């Protein structure tokens, strides 16, 4: 239908703009939609872009506005004093300020729908909440409205929220429109989604997005789908991939590289109050923390993720036990039979399950998927589901059967209950991925296994020698195959931080020259070199120029193809930020090749110094751009958990970065 109201061309400078004579008399109904395109580079603290108030004394909270935060949070509030209503409705990291040194228009749809008593907000066409009352309060309906306003609401006679930014173009209906509907409306995103809500995958959550350049000039990207909220194992993380075949233009529908059938896929929006919001699958085996590399010699892509067991997550993991038997120089992955209290099993040579005990074969066996298989029969467990339809967190079976892996719960055989690392592999580039299997242990039987550093592996130039990062307690542990991936040494590099989280991303400056960045515990991202192609590693040095915060985020890093300024460049990405993960950067370091020293001379800002950006992957693209897909939200507070649609893709040119 029709709007009964439009305006444009708003220029909002701290001072409102009245429209009352234009909008009040053609509000009409208990339903109302509005659309808003708008923007906002520079926003203040707190400011409202849309307003309708009864501005008179002793009416101060009976209004409705439209609100945005300079974090990039959008909401409303809905408030009659008289019918003692007061919704507050919102979610962080919803907007765009900037991209490419111009304000970002952001398409803003908001329905206040009576038959359904929901109100719900989208923005570049991405639903951000949608909350059911049990009381309705229409916004036409507050007592004594008398003001339409934009850029501040009129209380008591006075701007409040008084806004700088401009709307270009704000519609008003007398009606509910429908999901369908609001589809249609054009939109001006400055960003793609690889990986979203609804799509194959089934998961609400995406987090630690990772990408990586084919030789084919196909772009890989892979991700982990997170099904209980945005929360760290234990959970429920499925690692699922996509790919572009055209720059970045256009991505697949996602597969899974590594997924656990223990648990159901379920779409589930995770509760965001106080009370609930640390509500975590508790149950359910997952993996976490994906890399991939591509291997020149053999053409396989490889992805390597961690790997853990039912209810386990880093905290809980069993910190003195690599879930693995030496006997002879061999690993073995120990197993525990439900009833006993010991692991006095192991896993053989071609799957057969052994008594350590009694030194005797059983008659059972693992196939290649972990499954537990007796006298050649397969085994099954009853998968779980996951709801709150009674006001908390219950996991319970829902009647379907799934073959019994040594990683669930329910399995008769168990591993330890600590981290590994798995590695898959694809001979298609990404249209299908092998079943996983565990690596070694690398720092012996009683240590539990590193940490793998999320993003990409490295493939060196001039050689066959593949490299993937991983940390643990003191140091980095480099895992290094040079036969495509079949076999793995480690080369470790000591680094002076006790329990950091020191994820780790490579780039080759030339041949047989490796400097690593890493996040650390000091607020500084740090470096080492190796001038041995990853043998041996120099003491630690800082990045001076750029801030993160104590904990710390991943930072991504490449070596770009091409000359800038005459020099070799090494593009970073990371937040700047000493104060929370926000302030996204790409930051272009020239390399001197004298003595391999970067200056770090262009930094680009993503988007405004106050909007979320926290893990993030990039990737020269065959075009020569620049692939940026990243978290939009400040991925460590515990303010913006559980937001859907965050993890974005841009497209940069290095002319935007200079």
């Amino acid at each position: 239908i029709s709007p009964i109201f439009q305006g444009g061309s708003y220029q909002l400078n701290n001072k409102s703009i009245d429209i009352s004579s234009l909008l009040l008399d053609k509000l009409s109904g208990e339903s109302q939609t509005v659309v808003m395109k708008f923007k906002a580079d520079k926003p203040n603290s707190l400011q409202a872009l849309f307003g309708l108030s009864n501005s008179k004394a002793g009416f101060k909270n009976n209004y409705f506005s439209i609100f945005m935060r300079d974090s990039g949070e959008i909401g409303v509030e809905i408030r009659d004093a008289q019918k003692g209503i007061n919704y507050l409705f919102s979610r962080p990291a919803s907007l765009w300020g900037k991209h490419k040194g111009q304000a970002v228009e952001n398409t803003l749809v908001f329905v206040s729908d009576s038959k359904d008593k929901t109100y719900t907000m989208y923005v570049n066409g991405i639903e951000v909440f949608s909350e059911t009352v049990d009381t309705f309060l229409p916004i036409s309906n507050i007592n004594g409205i008398d003001k339409a306003t934009l850029g501040a609401v009129n209380r008591e006679g006075k701007e409040h929220y008084l806004a700088k930014g401009s709307i270009d173009e704000i519609s008003l209906f007398n009606k509910a429109i429908s999901d369908q509907e609001v589809s249609t409306i054009p939109l001006s995103n400055p960003f793609q989604l690889i990986f979203q809500s609804g799509d194959s995958t089934q998961a609400n959550y995406f987090r630690i997005p990772t990408l990586y350049t084919l030789s084919s000039g196909r772009v890989l990207s892979s991700i982990d789908a997170r099904y209980g909220g945005t929360h760290d194992s234990k959970s429920k993380i499925n690692i699922a991939t996509s790919y572009s075949d055209d720059n970045g233009k256009t991505w697949s529908e996602p597969i899974f590289a590594m997924k656990f059938n223990d648990y159901e896929e379920q779409l589930v929006y995770w509760p965001r109050d106080n009370k609930l919001k640390n509500s975590q699958i508790s149950g359910s085996a997952s993996f976490i923390d994906s890399s991939i590399v591509e291997d020149k010699k053999s053409g396989k892509t490889i992805l390597l993720a961690d790997v853990m067991p039912a209810g386990i997550g880093n905290n809980n993991a069993n910190k003195a036990d690599s879930g693995f038997k030496e006997i002879n120089g061999h690993y073995y992955l120990k197993l525990k039979k439900n009833g006993d209290n010991d692991f006095r099993y192991t896993v053989r040579e071609n799957g057969v399950v052994y008594n350590e005990t009694t030194n005797k074969p059983t008659n059972y066996t693992i196939n290649d998927k972990y499954e537990v298989l007796e006298g050649g029969k397969s085994l099954t467990v009853e998968q779980y589901s996951v709801d709150f339809d009674s006001g908390s967190l219950r996991e319970r079976h829902n009647g379907k059967q799934v073959p019994m892996n040594v990683f669930y719960k329910d399995s008769l055989f168990k591993v330890t209950p600590t981290n590994y690392i798995a590695m898959t592999t694809s001979q298609n580039r990404g249209e299908s991925w092998e079943q996983f299997k565990l690596l070694p242990p690398f720092l012996g039987e009683k240590h539990n296994g590193t940490y793998l550093c999320p993003g990409q592996g490295l493939a060196l130039k001039s050689s066959n020698r593949l490299i993937f990062a991983t940390y643990t307690s003191g140091e980095l542990t480099y895992l290094i195959s040079d036969d495509s991936g079949q076999t793995w040494k480690k080369s470790s590099a000591s680094i002076p931080f006790k329990n950091a989280t020191a994820e780790a991303q490579m780039v080759e400056l030339r041949d047989g020259v490796i400097r690593t960045f890493f996040r650390t515990t000091t607020g500084k991202i740090a470096y080492m070199t190796s001038r041995d192609s990853g043998e041996t590693w120099s003491k630690v040095s800082y990045i001076d120029g750029i801030q993160q915060t104590s904990y710390g985020t991943q930072v991504s890093a490449i070596k770009y193809s091409q000359l800038i300024d005459g020099k070799e460049a090494v593009i970073l990405s990371t937040p700047n930020s000493r104060s929370g993960r926000k302030g996204g950067q790409l930051v272009v370091g020239l390399v001197n090749k004298e003595d391999d020293s970067i200056d770090w001379k262009y930094h680009y800002g993503i988007d405004l110094p106050s909007y979320g950006y926290a893990y993030s992957a990039i990737t020269e693209l065959p075009n020569h751009h620049i692939g940026v897909l990243f978290e939009k939200y400040d991925s460590w507070s515990r303010n913006e958990l559980h937001l859907s649609n965050v993890v974005q893709y841009i497209d940069l040119e290095i002319n935007d970065l200079t």
